């Protein structure tokens, strides 16, 4: 039955708008296949189009906003784009129609509305770009009757092994088509939909913009050569209308020009399914998808007081739809340094200088190809997989569709190498690389990241203990299916755990360090004087100078998180020898957190170093790091230490701002210094962990129950209201929030773990 659910899930998830790096485009979960993309831009002059045309996601003053209003990867959804520069509001509706043997069919509606400020006779160029990678695949544009282009629909017929036979149709559409009285029309027509069918080497097919512009440039070259000059120039829009030349090839450009409002459809018909998809099919299924989305949202994300209002519901729908709408399929090679240079061991004082020398050897090479199915922090700024981010992304998604989330977790673990390493940033293929400076592409096998995907697994296990709709919860509804999933994944989880202890081990034995265990101590590799990027808390102040005898309390707490998970999963699988080993490790971490990390003088947890005199020293900077054992759920609900942490969390003069918990204390000497990234701002992922642990203490009998209940109530309200207030004013979720002004700052479109706010509102953890 597991194999059967596997196949059904594959078929359900195959097609999507799985290119979150562009405003709108589709690809299936197949490395080398058919991809589609949308471009538009106003044309007012002979030179402006190259500046106006939209393709890849950005966020600047020329773009008011964009995002998914509704989305489910099984059914599709509706996206809204508000383009100031091009004076357009665009809607892209996408819908999936199951059937046949090849992952089903789909359709899209592209609707453009001129905004109030736009000239009522604006000319807009719109391009639908289609490409196909494959050795034995074919794609052919059926030619038009008319001399110069299409009066009606453009039909592409194609075949691949993965897709079988299919037809893709770009409809004539509704909206005024501008007409030219110029002489050029004798040779190019007066104005009509055109198609160029081209071939290029497979690996450059993703470069849609440069490919389009090269065609446009050859068009203009033709004009000059054929004596169309500045004495009497054709209109700008006609200068930029490609000459019709349809045919076979691995690239097809479908170009339309519109004056005023426009709309057109894209219909993809899997031949192996029933009758071909129609426009009428599209509208019906769109209506149906919205109805289904609304129902699931009210079940899954029941927003509790004081966020029951329609304003908060809209806010929740938007935050959630953008998070789930960010899911992408990525494929290609990665840049990895596989030297394992000895300087990367970081065993000596000054190690950061030795490590940089080794990096400057530039031994990294491309490897793979790999594929990844994942959500992403930010369409415009971070459109790729981040390891510890995904743990947070999947918490809301798992509520929506555990089978989806499990699929994504599986995607991630399928990347793990023989050592147990998964690269913390997944840049797959030349397309993904185009968005990343080369210096920052290289992944290092010694660099870890928080193993937050364990948290999602914890949620899955608890649920397991306690037709799309059916598929979405198949893995919990059929307990044998869930366990089979865990059976396969469990060895990879154990491998990663072992990798942590081999590669991120700290040094107890070689110093004057008394502690309950000689094994349990941990140190993030990859730290510079000012940074520890691998920890995820980029610039949070750590011991100075960096030192091989450092110990990091957050890393140890994550190791705690992992063992707990392996205890739960091992028990389920009856790995008795395993559970006994983990149990001892959990015991050891609990004592060693106290022995090496607890500061009585300061009343919180702390990183450690080794002195100028070779003595163990705590270095305390009060902030998220100080709370880590609490945030990770390692503290007993009656613990005196917990009490002290609750005092720190609730202290206004330290961590507690009107807008949420500051990442660093106002009293810390590093507050608001340097890049001030993790040195004061409020971060929703860490606030989310606090809220969940506060709630936990609040809903059990114990001495801190009422303290936690008060803090839970207020922190939930503070965090939700902060994100909502900014969403209301700016239309954006932000990477972080200013604790003095409440203002969102840094990266826009951070959906992104900011979207956890949907889970915070719906409560009842
Ligand atoms: O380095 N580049 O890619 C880069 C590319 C371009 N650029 C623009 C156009 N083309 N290229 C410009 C600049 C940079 N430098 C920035 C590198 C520092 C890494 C950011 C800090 N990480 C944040 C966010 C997460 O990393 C992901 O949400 C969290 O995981 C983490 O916890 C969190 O602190
Ligand atoms: C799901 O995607 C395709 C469709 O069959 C296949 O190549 C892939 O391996 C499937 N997953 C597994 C592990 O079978």
């Amino acid at each position: 039955l597991h194999s059967e659910i596997g196949r059904l899930n594959n078929q359900s998830l195959l097609w999507g708008p799985y290119r979150p790096n562009i405003y709108f485009g589709t690809r299936p979960r197949i490395g080398k296949s058919l991809m589609t993309g949308l471009m538009w831009g106003k044309i007012e002059s002979y030179t402006d189009f190259q500046h106006t045309v939209r393709y890849t996601c950005e966020q600047n003053e020329g773009m008011k906003g964009y995002g998914w209003d509704e989305y489910d990867p099984r059914r599709g959804g509706i996206q809204s784009i508000h383009d100031i520069q091009n004076g357009l509001d665009i809607t892209t509706s996408f819908v999936k129609i199951p059937g046949g043997a090849h992952g089903g069919s789909w359709a899209a509606r592209i609707k453009g509305t001129l905004n109030d400020d736009a000239p009522k006779d604006q000319k807009t160029i719109v391009v639908f770009y289609v490409s196909q990678e494959g050795e034995n695949s074919e794609l052919e544009a059926v030619p038009s009757e008319n001399e110069f282009g299409y009066e009606g629909d453009v039909i592409l017929k194609g075949r691949s092994e993965a897709l079988g036979n299919y037809k893709l149709v770009v409809t004539k559409g509704k909206g005024v088509i501008p007409q030219s009285d110029h002489d050029l029309s004798r040779l190019r027509g007066p104005g009509q939909t055109v198609v160029q069918s081209l071939t290029y080497p497979d690996e450059v097919l993703w470069q849609a913009k440069p490919i389009l512009f090269q065609q446009l440039k050859a068009g203009i070259d033709w004009l000059v050569e054929n004596k169309y000059d500045v004495a009497d120039p054709p209109p700008p829009w006609q200068v930029y209308l490609l000459a019709n030349k349809p045919g076979s090839g691995n690239v097809h450009i479908v170009q339309k020009v519109f004056e005023g409002d426009f709309e057109f459809d894209i219909l993809f018909s899997s031949e192996s399914a029933g009758k071909e998809v129609t426009s009428k099919d599209l509208e019906r299924e769109v209506k149906q998808a919205t109805e289904v989305f609304g129902e699931r949202f009210a079940r899954v994300f029941d927003l509790k007081a004081p966020f029951q209002g329609d304003n908060y519901k809209k806010f929740g729908k938007s935050m959630f739809s953008n998070l789930i709408g960010g899911i992408g399929y990525f494929y290609g090679h990665s840049l990895v340094d596989r030297s394992y240079a000895p300087e990367y061991d970081e065993e000596n004082e000054g190690f950061w200088e030795d490590a940089a020398e080794a990096r400057a050897r530039h031994q990294e090479a491309l490897e793979g190809p790999y594929e990844l199915f994942t959500s992403i922090p930010s369409r415009p700024f971070f459109p790729r997989g981040f390891l510890w981010d995904e743990g947070f992304h999947l918490l809301p998604i798992a509520d929506w569709d555990i089978d989806l989330a499990l699929e994504i977790i599986k995607s991630w673990y399928n990347l793990m190498d023989e050592d147990g390493w998964i690269a913390r940033e997944q840049i797959l293929g030349a397309e993904a690389r185009s968005k990343v400076p080369k210096e920052f592409q290289t992944q290092y096998p010694h660099y870890a990241n928080p193993p937050t995907l364990f948290l999602v697994l914890d949620n899955f296990v608890e649920r397991l203990r306690k037709l799309d709709e059916t598929l979405s919860t198949a893995s919990v509804d059929n307990p044998e299916v869930g366990l089979e999933y865990l059976r396969r994944l469990y060895p990879l989880l154990r491998r990663q755990f072992d990798w942590f202890r081999k590669t991120q081990a700290g040094d107890i034995k070689s110093y004057d360090r008394e502690a309950y265990s000689t094994k349990e101590a941990y140190r993030w590799r990859g730290r510079t004087v000012s940074h520890c990027l691998t920890s995820g808390l980029d610039d949070y102040p750590r011991p100075q100078p960096p030192h091989p005898g450092e110990l990091h309390v957050d890393l140890m707490s994550w190791v705690g998180v992992m063992v707990k998970s392996l205890i739960s999963i091992g028990s389920l699988l009856g790995a008795t020898e395993d559970v006994e080993f983990y149990t001892k490790v959990l015991d050891a971490i609990e004592h060693n957190l106290d022995d090496l990390h607890w500061s009585e003088k300061e009343g919180c947890y702390c990183d450690a170093t080794i002195d100028e005199f070779e003595e163990h020293k705590l270095v305390c900077h009060k902030g998220y790091i100080s709370l880590f054992p609490f945030l990770t759920g390692l503290l007993k609900p009656d613990s005196p230490k917990l009490g002290k942490l609750l005092a720190l969390i609730g202290d206004e003069s330290e961590l507690w701002s009107p807008y949420g918990l500051r990442s660093l204390s106002k009293k810390d000497e590093f507050y608001g210094t340097a890049e001030n990234y993790w040195r004061s701002p409020v971060w929703i992922n860490i606030n989310y962990l606090a809220i969940v642990q506060l709630y936990n203490i609040a809903t059990q009998d114990g001495p801190y129950k009422e303290t936690a209940r008060d803090l839970y109530t207020r922190l939930r309200k503070n965090i939700v209201e902060t994100v909502y207030r900014n969403w209301e004013e700016t239309g954006f979720a932000w990477e972080q929030y200013n604790p003095e002004t409440g203002k969102g700052q840094r990266t826009q479109h951070f959906t992104g773990w900011t979207s956890l706010v949907v889970k915070i509102m719906s409560g009842h953890h």
